[PDB]
C-alpha cells in the first residue's frame, strides 16, 4: 500500500454522490487489490513484474526468431509470463475467495493456448495463483509450477483494502442502484424503465 493512494481513495469516497462513481471506487479498488498481490508475489518469487502482457510479446520474448505476422493473435492478455527448461507458464493472478472465476480463467486460457501451442510445438502451461484476502492461503492448480516453487511465503495484509471497501459499501449502503450494481460486474445497467 502507499500513503498517498489511500488519501486520493479517501477524498474520492467523500467526493461520491452518485452511484456510477461508487462503482468505479469498487472496481478500482478491488484492481487496486490485484495489482498490489502482483506486485508483491513478483518481488517474492524472484520474477520480473509482468502487467496483463500481450501474448505475441510473450512468443517473441521466447523466440525472437520466428515471423511475428505467420502468429496468430489469441484474445488473452496472460498477466505474467515465466520460460525456464523449454517450458513455459502463463502466469495469473486471482484474489478470489473461491475458484469459481480461477476454473473459467484456466479453462477460457486453456482453449486459446493450446492450437498455439501445437504449431509451435513447444511445451507451455498455464498457472493460476489463488489467494484468500480473509486468510492469506496461496492455491496453485499447475502441478509443474509447485514442483518448481516448493518454497513460498507471503506477508501481506487486506485491512486497508477491506476497511475502505466497507466504509464506501456503509456510505452508499441505503443506495439500490449502488447495491444493483455492484451485484454484477463492470458494465452497469441501472434499473428497468418498465
Amino acid at each position: 500500500m502507499d500513503y498517498q493512494e489511500y488519501q486520493q481513495f479517501l477524498a474520492r469516497i467523500n467526493t461520491a454522490r452518485d452511484a456510477c462513481v461508487a462503482k468505479d471506487i469498487d472496481v478500482d479498488l478491488l484492481m487496486a487489490r490485484k495489482d498490489y498481490f502482483g506486485r508483491e508475489l513478483c518481488k517474492s518469487l524472484n520474477i520480473e513484474y509482468r502487467n496483463d502482457v500481450p501474448f505475441i510479446d510473450i512468443i517473441l520474448d521466447i523466440r525472437p526468431e520466428v515471423d511475428p505476422l505467420t502468429i496468430d493473435a489469441p484474445h488473452i492478455t496472460p498477466d505474467n509470463y515465466l520460460y525456464i527448461n523449454n517450458v513455459l507458464y502463463i502466469i495469473d493472478y486471482k484474489v478470489s475467495v473461491s475458484n469459481e472465476s480461477s476454473v473459467i480463467t484456466y479453462d477460457k486460457y486453456y482453449e486459446l493456448t493450446r492450437d498455439i501451442s501445437d504449431r509451435l510445438s513447444i511445451p507451455i502451461e498455464i498457472v493460476i495463483i489463488r489467494i484468500d484476502p480473509v486468510s492469506r492461503d496461496l492455491h496453485i492448480n499447475s502441478d509443474r509450477f509447485k514442483e518448481l516453487y516448493p518454497t513460498i511465503v507471503v506477508d501481506i495484509n487486506f485491512n486497508q483494502f477491506f476497511d475502505l471497501k466497507q466504509l464506501l459499501y456503509e456510505k452508499f449502503g441505503d443506495d439500490e442502484e449502488f447495491l444493483l450494481k455492484v451485484a454484477h460486474g463492470d458494465f452497469t445497467l441501472t434499473a428497468p424503465w418498465c
